[PDB]
């Protein structure tokens, strides 16, 4: 119709429309059933589709191109029919999300001008975070978000599950993490978990757009609410405060404690990236079980304990065949080495700037680039609570100025780009939409846009005018440039 967001590489129109109302008949080359739910959710429901075993009698085909790059894909509206080709069920999925939007919505089913698109994304790695530790959110907001990433033509949905303020994965060998774990918290929305049953659903939802869902459990901080759980987790069996106390790496029951909930971590979610978090001394410093162990080790001090621990459970992840996610805190400082299926998240630009960026290279770490300016989209536009002024940024900022967005060819090693956000101080689930929109959608384009010019008049001219069909998917737009917001906008 008009345009599609994030922009596809190369749109080439052509004259004339394709009308498709009534019974569509459709051909597909391969079994469909990997994409195919995407389709009658968001397109033609199955009922009025038809399916053909000869091509030429279809309105649209779903075709193999093993000469596109991974994720890519073609679409061709001709005056007769819509071919749709693809190298994988990736690229089936962004083609269907590109005709959702290239839909014109002028009548009754559906209409598509002729054209031919050709598209795939700039990096591999396109992922959006949502903090379900502090803040629980109900099962269908967690698919609305996973729906969102895949409408943005994003492959990740990371999924922030535990916090000091609240442990939201169910672990059968450890009820209590979340039936202790879950309910610490004390302000809205701040009590309930996801059970074994609900993360299942989820995994099915994310697969059907496209979407593979990275947990994270973060060891060895974050722990107060598991430690509520099991106390004798911490070094101590003491009780222990939750703040609106880490896991003792001393103690082997602790790491055969934490390995036995990646057992089923593992199980739950079939991602080849598990995130281990990583990113306070005060309890090693003093720990007989932990100075202990840096005796044992040849460890020079409390940092490179949390190495040798961030080790050991990377090592155990390599054993199962997946890759271990850390921030980018832990490679700060040099130390004990961490194993070669490690992967770096690189967030604190406005405290150490690329550190973690230039650490991770040295040592030959990829690296997921999400630096708080300006993929922190929990930053406000303006102040409020605890973000000063140095925590917000708008539109512009974002897009013209992100550290996370090196459209420079680079070294390999760089995965691609992140996006957050994060739900502390009382970040509730109406709150969120506002927050994340626009910018994230300058944060999708960066990823996914090739890096051809488009300056910003372009592309917030592009966001205005696609503002309410995002609209009516059910994502509600909050300001998009300092002076949008005015002087009291209310961000509660
Ligand atoms: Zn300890």
């Amino acid at each position: 119709g008009q345009i599609i967001m994030p922009t596809p590489g190369k749109i080439e129109r052509a004259d004339g429309r394709l009308r498709l109302q009534g019974k569509i008949r459709m051909y597909a080359e391969e079994s469909p059933g990997s994409f195919i739910r995407l389709f009658y959710e968001k397109l033609v429901p199955e009922s009025a589709v038809e399916w053909c075993k000869e091509e030429v009698n279809s309105h649209i085909s779903w075709k193999k191109d093993v000469t596109l790059p991974t994720e890519g894909y073609r679409i061709r509206v001709t005056p007769e029919r819509i071919i749709v080709e693809a190298a994988d069920d990736a690229g089936f999925i962004y083609a269907i999300q590109s005709l959702r939007q290239w839909n014109t919505g002028e009548e009754r089913g559906l209409i598509f001008p002729c054209v031919e698109i050709t598209d795939f994304p700039r990096v591999k790695w396109r992922s959006f975070m949502l903090d379900s530790g502090r803040q629980y959110q109900k099962v269908s907001t967690i698919k609305k978000y996973i729906d969102m990433a895949s409408m943005l033509k994003m492959n990740y949905f990371h999924w922030h599950l535990t916090e000091g303020l609240g442990w939201r994965i169910e672990i059968k060998r450890y009820p209590f993490l979340t039936r202790i774990g879950a309910f610490v918290g004390q302000g809205p929305e701040q009590q309930g978990f996801y059970s074994q049953e609900e993360v299942k659903e989820i995994i099915g939802y994310a697969a059907d757009r496209g979407i593979t869902v990275v947990p994270e459990i973060d060891m060895p901080g974050h722990a107060e609410a598991a430690l509520n759980a099991y106390p004798r987790l911490g070094c101590f069996n003491v009780a222990v405060k939750v703040p609106q106390n880490i896991f003792c790496a001393g103690k082997d029951s602790t790491l055969i404690f934490l390995k036995n909930v990646l057992d089923e971590v593992c199980r739950m979610f079939p991602s080849a990236y598990i995130h281990l978090g990583g990113d306070p001394k005060g309890n090693w410093d003093k720990c007989p079980d932990c100075r202990s162990r840096i005796e044992k080790e040849k460890l020079k001090d409390s940092h490179d304990l949390q190495l040798w621990f961030s080790a050991r459970m990377a090592d155990y992840l390599k054993q199962k065949g997946r890759k271990a996610i850390f921030w980018g805190d832990v490679i700060y400082k040099d130390g004990y080495s961490l194993p070669d299926n490690v992967v770096i998240q690189w967030w604190n630009w406005r405290g150490h700037r690329d550190l973690a960026l230039k650490n991770a290279v040295r040592h030959n770490y990829p690296v997921i680039c999400g630096t708080n300016y300006y993929t922190y989209l929990n930053f406000p536009l303006t102040p409020w609570k605890g973000y000063t002024q140095a925590r917000t940024f708008d539109l512009e900022d974002v897009y013209l100025r992100n550290p996370s967005y090196r459209p420079r060819e680079e070294n390999p090693l760089i995965l691609g780009m992140s996006s957050a956000l994060w739900t502390d101080d009382g970040v509730t689930e109406s709150m969120i939409d506002r927050r994340v929109f626009p910018r994230i959608l300058a944060l999708a384009e960066q990823m996914w846009h090739s890096g051809n010019p488009e300056n910003f008049d372009e592309f917030y001219g592009k966001v205005l005018s696609k503002q309410l069909w995002f609209e009516q998917q059910g994502y509600s737009f909050g300001p998009a440039l300092k002076e949008d917001a005015g002087t009291n906008y209310k961000w509660d």
